């Protein structure tokens, strides 16, 4: 087992990859926010404040009720002060023909400003395919959902042995995954893991949680997503500490 | 076997499905039309020239360059004179609270202006209970994708029972499914079908066509969702009618 600084270096690393595992070691961070927020000022004074503790802010555009690409714009210009990556949550999940324009069209122009999106594999490669078409020459990378978080998720078994074959036939532009645990053994690939809190519970809506010391020691995951455990609290800077250190330690109590 | 007529009066009949099955069997229309489009201007002029022709109007807001919510408003005095429904194809496939956030809020504000939208089943059920608890108090109806158009499609054997399963336990709120075939035997669900055009063949992106008489007639479908095969004819009003006819006589010669 490598460092996130030493598979920042492994010969079938994508670019995206390296640069994201390098700000992981560098500033001791596998912690990702998810920015669920509906208000573009509430995000910004987030990302500026929790910058500094996150290695990734995810985002959901289409739920920002005041978006504008300048939004964007001051979202990237603190993911280079703070040196983070952003992943804008989509989960691409239609024909080939159709997420192409989704990825750099319409209003959002996602691939513009996203370091990271994900899909769905449910379509078939198709869907990669699509998006590669955009995010290539934008030196973008895509993120394949294996696992899902969620009571009576479909993502199990043969699904999740498909969407790894996905990934590790398109490592020109998919990173890695959206999973519960690790899923690929080749370390180039990323595994990201929502549905954490470090209380036992979950929503009224089917989400699921388990502890940062769970899902990076136990299920060998690389990074956590932490939306309401952190959106949630009265201290988002003292929330997102207490759960970069989880995490942090965690992935160094796993290297030994 | 019962006429559109007829499954619009069944009991267990959702509201949203009754009003299309109506306007199916007044029009002599069981096309919908994929309005896959980046110019609002083209939209609205597609929409209003083959009004007459559509039972349905299917939308990706989010591939139009200049959407507003007064372009919508715009589409439904459309929908209202020429008697359409408006079906956002987002095909939402997120945990529930996420859903709930992407179908009411943010700048498309779907729900305001949609009279169907699809989802994914992979997340489990937690997809349909966000959705509904948006939809049921605005009156609109879901449908499930239980299977899809494109190579590789995982969406196949217990997928689609489960997703047909989930379909028929939230009846209150999904009308039916996105699928190449019949896969419900309760006539109260509606079955719309992608993936359709005159001649053999596909696109490069896993696309794969079959024609109306195959999916409408061969099996079971209701309806057939209709993009390239219309858009990118130079006569977009006769290609329009030449594939309301297919399904139509394909749907009557079903029925005996
Ligand atoms: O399997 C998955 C994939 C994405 N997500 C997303 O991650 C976030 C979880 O937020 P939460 O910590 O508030 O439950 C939220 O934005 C979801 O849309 C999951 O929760 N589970
Ligand atoms: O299984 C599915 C579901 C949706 N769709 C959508 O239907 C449309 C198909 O358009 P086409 O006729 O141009 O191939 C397009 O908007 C797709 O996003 C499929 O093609 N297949």
């Amino acid at each position: 087992e490598l460092s996130f600084g030493a598979r920042a270096e492994l010969p079938r690393i994508h670019p995206v990859a390296s640069k994201l595992l390098r700000l992981m070691q560098k500033k001791e961070t596998n912690l990702c926010l998810s920015a669920d927020v509906s208000l573009a000022r509430e995000l910004l004074q987030l990302a500026d404040a929790l910058g500094p503790s996150i290695c990734m802010l995810k985002t959901h555009v289409d739920i920002l009720n005041d978006f504008t690409l300048d939004v964007m714009k001051e979202l990237i210009t603190l993911a280079k002060c703070h040196e983070f990556l952003i992943f804008e949550d989509r989960k691409f999940a239609d024909i080939g023909n159709t997420v192409k324009k989704q990825y750099e069209g319409g209003i959002f122009k996602i691939a513009s400003w996203a370091d990271l999106v994900n899909a769905h594999v449910v379509p078939g490669s198709g869907v990669v395919k699509g998006l590669q078409e955009v995010g290539l020459p934008l030196h973008r990378g895509c993120l394949l959902i294996a696992e899902m978080s969620s009571t009576g998720s479909l993502a199990t078994g043969d699904y999740t042995r498909a969407a790894v074959r996905m990934a590790e036939e398109h490592s020109e532009f998919v990173v890695g995954f959206i999973s519960g645990s690790r899923v690929s053994m080749k370390p180039e690939f990323l595994h990201l893991t929502p549905g954490v809190q470090l209380e036992a519970g979950g929503d009224n809506l089917g989400q699921q949680y388990n502890s940062p010391q769970e899902v990076i020691g136990k299920r060998g995951s690389d990074i956590i997503i932490v939306g309401r455990g952190i959106i949630s609290a009265a201290d988002r800077l003292e929330a997102a500490e207490m759960y970069r250190k989880a995490a942090w330690e965690a992935y160094l109590s796993r290297l030994g």
